[PDB]
C-alpha cells in the first residue's frame, strides 16, 4: 500500500492486484452492484456493460501538461500549427486534478493491473492502471499486453494511469477548462489523470497518445493501423479513420492478424502496441464478420449494446450510441502472429477511407507523392443527416488518419512512415470502403475482395486508367470483385452527375491542403492533390 501512497492515493484496505479474468467476471456480475460499475450476462457468455454518460472519447477535454519537458517537442493546440486537441495545461492545475483522482481512489477498493504498450522490450511503457472499478480494470486486462509471472515480478512502472472517473472538478471554470470532466497527461510526471468520463477507450488512446510521442522522437513510425502478415511474411498495414475498416478487415482469416488499431514500425518491423482488440458492434452481422462475432465470448467486454431480458443481444440498437464495441484479448481470433504481435517490414500501405461524398473509387494505387498527400489529408465522411432523413456528407480531414491521437506535428510522422516505406519498397493504396452513387456503402465482400487483390498482387497487374480530378489509377477489373463499382462514375445517372460531387469534395481537399504549404515540401505535393 505504501507503493500506492507513493502516487499519492491514501489508506487502502482492499488491493486486487493482477486481477484474473475469473475474478473480474464474478466483480461484474455482483447483484449487488449499483449504477455503472455494473454488468450483465449475455447469451454469448460475454458480459455487457453500460459506459454511462460518455460512449466516446472527450477531446474537448484532452489536456497536456506544458512544462520543459513538452514546451518544444508538443503539437500544442494555440501554437498555430494546424487544429488539435493538445491542449495546454499549467502544473498547478494538475496539480489540483491529481488531488482529485488521488481523493477519490483513496479509501476505496482498487484494481491494479500492470501491463506493456508495445510488443517490444526496447520501447514498451510498463503501464500501471489503478480504478476503482471492475469493468475498467478488465478493459485494460484486455486492451494491453499482459505481461508474464516473471514480467510481473520485476515490474518498473514507468506510465502510471489513474482512473478517477467517479469525481469531477468543480474548479473548472476558474481554470479555463472545457468542462467540470478531464483527460490530463504529465510527461515529466508520467502520468494521466481521468474525471468525469467511465469511457475506457481513453485509457486505450491516451498511452497510444503517449507512444505517439515517445516513438517518432526515435525515429519509430507510430500508426494509427491494423496490420496482418501472409503465410510468405508479406506484412500489410491498413490506415483509417474510426469506423472506417482496420478492424473489421485485418481480421481476415487468409491472414495472421497482427493487430487491429495501434502499431509501431522500427528496424526490424511492424510491431502492435496492444494486447486485444476493440471492435465496433454496431449492425453487426455473424455471417459477415465470423471471426469478430466469435470473438465476443466469457473474457470479452461489450460496451453500450441493448441487451433483451432473456440475455440476447440486440446488435442492430444504435440507441444508447453508435459507438457500441467489444473488447477482447486478442487470442479471442483465431489466426494471429503468436506469442509476439509482431512481424516484417510492410510492403502494402492500404489507407481507408468512408467517402460519404460518393466520389472516391473502391480503390486505386497511389504515386508516392499521393500518398503523402493523402497522409497528411487524412479523409473520412459521415452521413450527418441521417437521423433527420437527410445525407448531406460531412467531411473530416484528421492528419495521418488519427490526428486526434497525434502528439507532433502531422509532417513528423509523414516523414518516419515514408522513410520505413522507401527502405521496404512498399506500395500505397486508397480504399473506399464507404459510399459511392447508390448511396448505400460498398459491401464487405466486394471490400475483403478487393483487399485480396491488393495483397496477392493481382491489382499491380491489373490493367489501370486514370480516374479524373483525383487522378488516380483505377483497374479496370479485380477478381472476385463486382467490375461495376470500380469506376465510381458508373454508379450514378452520368459521369456528369458524379463530376458535381467530385468537384464539391475536391474544393475541400485543396482547402484543408492548403495549410500544408507554407513548406517548399508541401507546396510541391499540391500537384499530386485533387485538381479542378
Ligand atoms: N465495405 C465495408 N468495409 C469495412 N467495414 C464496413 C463496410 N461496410 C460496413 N462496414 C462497417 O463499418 C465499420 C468498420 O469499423 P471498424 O471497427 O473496422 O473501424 P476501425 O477503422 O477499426 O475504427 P477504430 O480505429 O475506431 O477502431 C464496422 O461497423 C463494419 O461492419
Ligand atoms: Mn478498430
Ligand atoms: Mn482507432
Amino acid at each position: 500500500p505504501q507503493e500506492l501512497e507513493a502516487y499519492g492515493i491514501s489508506d487502502v484496505h482492499d488491493i486486487v492486484y493482477n486481477p484474473s479474468y475469473d475474478l473480474l467476471y464474478q466483480e461484474e456480475l455482483d447483484p449487488s452492484l449499483t449504477g455503472y460499475e455494473r454488468g450483465v450476462l449475455t447469451n454469448l457468455g460475454a458480459v455487457a456493460v453500460d459506459t454511462g454518460i460518455f460512449t466516446g472519447r472527450s477531446p474537448k477535454d484532452k489536456y497536456i501538461v506544458r512544462d520543459d519537458t513538452t514546451r518544444d517537442t508538443f503539437w500544442w493546440a494555440d501554437k498555430g500549427k494546424g487544429k488539435n486537441d493538445n491542449k495546454p495545461l499549467s502544473p498547478e492545475t494538475w496539480q489540483h486534478l491529481k488531488g482529485l483522482v488521488t481523493r477519490q481512489l483513496s479509501g476505496k477498493r482498487l484494481f491494479v493491473v500492470d501491463a506493456f504498450c508495445g510488443a517490444n522490450p526496447d520501447t514498451r511503457l510498463s503501464v500501471r492502471f489503478i480504478t476503482e472499478v471492475a469493468w475498467q480494470a478488465h478493459f485494460v486486462k484486455n486492451m494491453f499486453i499482459r505481461p508474464s509471472d516473471e514480467e510481473l515480478a520485476g515490474f518498473k512502472p514507468d506510465f502510471i494511469v489513474m482512473n478517477g472517473a467517479k469525481c469531477t472538478n468543480p474548479q473548472w471554470k476558474e481554470q479555463g477548462l472545457n468542462s467540470e470532466n478531464f483527460v490530463a497527461f504529465n510527461l515529466t510526471e508520467r502520468m494521466q489523470l481521468i474525471g468525469g468520463t467511465w469511457y475506457g477507450g481513453e485509457m486505450k488512446k491516451g498511452m497510444f497518445s503517449m507512444m505517439n510521442y515517445l516513438l517518432p522522437l526515435k525515429g519509430i513510425a507510430s500508426m494509427h493501423c491494423s496490420a496482418n502478415v501472409g503465410e510468405k511474411g508479406d506484412v500489410a498495414v491498413f490506415f483509417g479513420l474510426a469506423g472506417t475498416g482496420k478492424t473489421t478487415l485485418s481480421t481476415d482469416p487468409k491472414r495472421r492478424l497482427i493487430g487491429d488499431d495501434e502499431h509501431g514500425w522500427d528496424d526490424d518491423g511492424v510491431f502492435n502496441f496492444e494486447g486485444g482488440c476493440y471492435a465496433k458492434t454496431i449492425k453487426l452481422s455473424k455471417e459477415a464478420e465470423p471471426e469478430i462475432y466469435n470473438a465476443i465470448r466469457r473474457d470479452a467486454l461489450l460496451e453500450n449494446v441493448t441487451v433483451r431480458e432473456d440475455g440476447t443481444i440486440d446488435f442492430d440498437d444504435g440507441s444508447k450510441t453508435e459507438n457500441t464495441r467489444v473488447s477482447y484479448p486478442i487470442y479471442h481470433i483465431d489466426n494471429i502472429v503468436k506469442p509476439v504481435s509482431k512481424a516484417g517490414h510492410a510492403t502494402k500501405v492500404i489507407f481507408l477511407t468512408a467517402d460519404a461524398f460518393g466520389v472516391l473509387p473502391p480503390v486505386s494505387r497511389l504515386t508516392a507523392d499521393q500518398t503523402q498527400y493523402h497522409f497528411l489529408s487524412g479523409f473520412t465522411a459521415k452521413l450527418a443527416g441521417t437521423e433527420r432523413g437527410i445525407t448531406e456528407p460531412t467531411p473530416t480531414f484528421s492528419a495521418c488518419f488519427g490526428a486526434a491521437f497525434l502528439s507532433l506535428h502531422p509532417t513528423q510522422y509523414a516523414e518516419v512512415l515514408v522513410k520505413r516505406m522507401q527502405a521496404a519498397g512498399a506500395q500505397a493504396y486508397l480504399v473506399n470502403t464507404g459510399w459511392n452513387g447508390t448511396g448505400k456503402r460498398i459491401s464487405i465482400k466486394d471490400t475483403r475482395a478487393i483487399i485480396d487483390a491488393i495483397l496477392n498482387g493481382s491489382l499491380d497487374n491489373a490493367e489501370t486508367f486514370t480516374l479524373p480530378m483525383f487522378n488516380l489509377a483505377i483497374p479496370t477489373e479485380l477478381p472476385g470483385v463486382d467490375t461495376k463499382i470500380l469506376d465510381p462514375r458508373n454508379t450514378y445517372a452520368s459521369p456528369e452527375q458524379w463530376q458535381e460531387k467530385a468537384e464539391t469534395l475536391a474544393k475541400l481537399f485543396i482547402d484543408n491542403f492548403d495549410k500544408y504549404t507554407d513548406t517548399p515540401a508541401g507546396a510541391a505535393l499540391v500537384a499530386a492533390g485533387p485538381k479542378l
